[PDB]
């Protein structure tokens, strides 16, 4: 099952996280990477007055089950720092499905909401379609997320 992660971190020089966490990601047990987005600057959405983030998104194909998946990305969460935002791995999708437990809500629930999660997704999967049938291309149309600028 393709899972697709979103990464996010403002650190000053997130590229340290962003890279660890790439890495991590491909020494996930029963999983490969099969692409990553280029790295994207990005205004906070929320607060402002917070550094800008480094966005991306990864594809990683997986045969664990979804909450031993999120076991991991957790797990690198913790051994980078997260306990500004050093790191965050937010499951955006997993195949699909659609979740809604204690531990997961899937597809993540604000990310059609989000530009800085769409557009690197977008750019690793153009033709995505979504649990509901909508496709990711009529999303980023729909609402006019401006494009983003690479970090
Ligand atoms: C600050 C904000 C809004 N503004 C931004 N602005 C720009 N420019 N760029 C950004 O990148 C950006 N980021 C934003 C942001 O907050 N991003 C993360 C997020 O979405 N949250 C907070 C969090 O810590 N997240 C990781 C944890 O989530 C758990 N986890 C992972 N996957 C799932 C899942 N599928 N279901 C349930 N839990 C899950 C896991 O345990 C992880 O540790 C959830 P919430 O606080 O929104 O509810
Ligand atoms: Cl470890």
């Amino acid at each position: 099952t393709v899972a697709y992660i979103a990464i996010g971190s403002n650190l000053a020089s997130p590229l340290e996280q962003v890279n660890a966490a790439l890495k991590a990601l491909g020494d996930i047990p029963e999983s490969h990477i099969l692409t990553v987005s280029s790295f994207y600057r990005t205004p906070p959405l929320g607060p402002q007055d917070q550094p800008d983030y480094l966005n991306a998104a990864v594809a990683l194909e997986t045969s664990l089950a979804p909450e031993e998946l999120l076991n991991h990305t957790q797990r690198i969460e913790l051994q980078q720092g997260r306990v500004p935002r050093t790191l965050d791995l937010d499951i955006m999708l997993f195949g699909n499905e659609v979740i809604n437990t204690e531990r997961l809500t899937v597809p993540h629930y604000d990310m059609k909401n989000r530009g800085f999660m769409l557009w690197p997704l977008f750019e690793i999967a153009p033709e995505l379609v979504f649990p509901d049938g909508e496709m990711l291309r009529q999303i980023l149309h729909t609402r006019a997320f401006d494009k983003l600028n690479k970090w």
